């Protein structure tokens, strides 16, 4: 049975790396009928942000890539957070000093310094150290690290799912540290001894740990471990071609929910990163993207986050995927957070739908269209100047429209219609300055249907105040 992890560190905002990761690792225990878990790093005390699991797990869950085991949840191979397995790291550490397959090393950092610049990295002297001198040393509390013993000559081979095998020799590997001096693993020792305990058969992880895995493998390799699969996923990348920045692109979940993306285009968008459908489709289903899932169509390119196309597709989601009723309920969260409530379902609905083609994100719905649900709008500077240059035709026209009965967006045409012939100018001359009156903006949806909307009294009502 094919089991698969997400393994996020919670020292930041939900990374939407971490999403891109975590949902082909669904993917591939889903259509294997498998096991997807997830197992938080957080060791680094240093980067440690409360809060930072919560939302990282919230994150997936906003998303729908459910998982099976976890901190939260629970499982038959916890503790799920690495910083309560900490007692296990250290005896395999030592059991590692058992087999000859790791040293304890003494060195200062001032020292490791001088050694870096003589030798280009740290050389293995310790490895000189009589094996009863290094434990007695240890035993008197001097501070040191635990270090990987490589084989000095050999050579090892990697090999990856997607990109073939890698044979490299012993030369380019150093002895990584593996337990630092205060006793908390490296991540070389704590993902291989998890992987290993938490049944992990399949490791999906980022391009940048692609070159780690030689020592991964000679530490499966040391404990007598069979190694899991590994896939290491193309490079996500920032328009430009780089690596993926929060310098030049928006890399927090938090940041892409809060401005009214919505979970299904964001999760659709990030299938087509390191995938694509065999007729080509665009816009399809989780269990779509499952049930076409296969690693052959996996792309090596390293994929390009565009924000571009993902607003696209999030327009699509709201225009064409979703219903209208279902786009009524989404704005909610995003009016009430713009301090605006709406008369009645009725209303709301049909003001989502008049809007609908022109906004992309759920919370430009509320920026665009204030002034259809409070009666105090800002007034853009372009469309008072617009306003001011109609006034006196708006003047004028106020009388028309209060001896106005027939209150219908085609009366109303009919009515500016008639209004701009005889006063010898075009309609839009007519229609602008109104527009600014009534709504504060230049572009809105049709003005007749915005003008009959609110209702005679409530329109007239708020077109006096134009006038003062
Ligand atoms: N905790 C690591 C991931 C480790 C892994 O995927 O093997 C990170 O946030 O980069």
């Amino acid at each position: 049975m094919v089991v698969t992890r997400i393994a996020p560190s919670p020292t930041g905002d939900p990374h939407v790396g971490t999403a891109y990761i975590a949902l082909f690792n669904y993917a591939w225990a889903r259509r294997n009928g498998g096991r997807f878990i997830v197992r938080i790093e957080d060791t680094d005390r240093a980067r440690y942000v409360p809060g930072a699991e919560e939302r990282i797990l919230a994150a997936l869950k906003w998303l729908g890539l459910s998982y099976d085991e976890g901190p939260d949840v629970g499982g038959p191979h916890g503790p799920y957070r690495q910083s309560e397995r900490l007692p296990l790291y250290q005896k395999y550490a030592e059991e590692l000093l058992k087999r000859g397959w790791a040293y304890r090393a003494f060195e200062t950092p001032e020292e490791l310094e001088q050694i870096r610049k003589e030798k280009g990295g740290y050389d293995g002297r310790a490895r000189n150290i009589p094996p009863e001198e290094a434990e007695e040393r240890a035993r008197r509390g001097e501070p040191h690290v635990i270090r990987l013993k490589v084989p000095r000559p050999g050579t090892t081979e990697v090999k990856d799912e997607l990109r073939g095998v890698v044979v490299y020799d012993n030369q380019e590997i150093p002895d990584v540290v593996l337990l630092k001096s205060d006793g908390y693993p490296t991540y070389h020792l704590a993902n291989v001894v998890d992987d290993h305990l938490m049944g992990v058969t399949d490791v999906i992880r980022a391009e940048e740990w692609l070159v780690s895995t030689p020592i991964h493998v000679l530490l499966y390799r040391a404990f007598g471990w069979e190694a899991p699969r590994f896939y290491h996923m193309p490079l996500l990348r920032n328009p430009d071609k780089t690596k993926i920045s929060k310098r030049k692109s928006h890399t927090s979940l938090d940041w892409y929910k809060a401005e009214g993306f919505l979970p299904e285009a964001l999760r659709n968008y990030l299938c087509l990163m390191g995938f694509s459908m065999p007729d080509g489709r665009e816009i399809f289903t989780l269990e779509e993207f499952i049930q076409a899932f296969t690693w052959e169509r996996v792309s090596l390119g390293g994929p390009v986050f565009d924000l571009e196309k993902l607003r696209w597709m999030n327009g699509k989601y709201i225009r064409e995927v979703l219903s209208l009723e279902e786009v009524a309920e989404r704005v909610k969260p995003f009016l009430r957070e713009a301090g605006l409530s709406w008369e009645s379902e009725a209303y709301l609905r049909r003001a989502v739908e008049l809007m609908r083609p022109r906004f992309d994100t759920l919370k430009e719905f509320p920026e665009k269209a204030r002034y259809l649900f409070t009666e105090d709008y800002p007034v853009s500077e372009k469309a008072q100047r617009k306003l001011e240059e109609g006034l006196p035709l708006l003047k004028e026209l106020y009388p028309r429209l209060r001896a106005q009965e027939e209150w219908t967006e085609a009366a109303l045409e009919a009515l500016l219609r008639g209004f701009a012939a005889e006063k010898g100018v075009k309609l839009g001359q007519v229609a602008q300055p109104l527009r600014a009156a009534l709504t504060g903006s230049l572009e809105t949806p049709g003005l007749f249907e915005i003008l009959a909307l609110l209702g005679k009294e409530r329109a007239l009502r708020r077109l006096e105040r134009a006038l003062a």
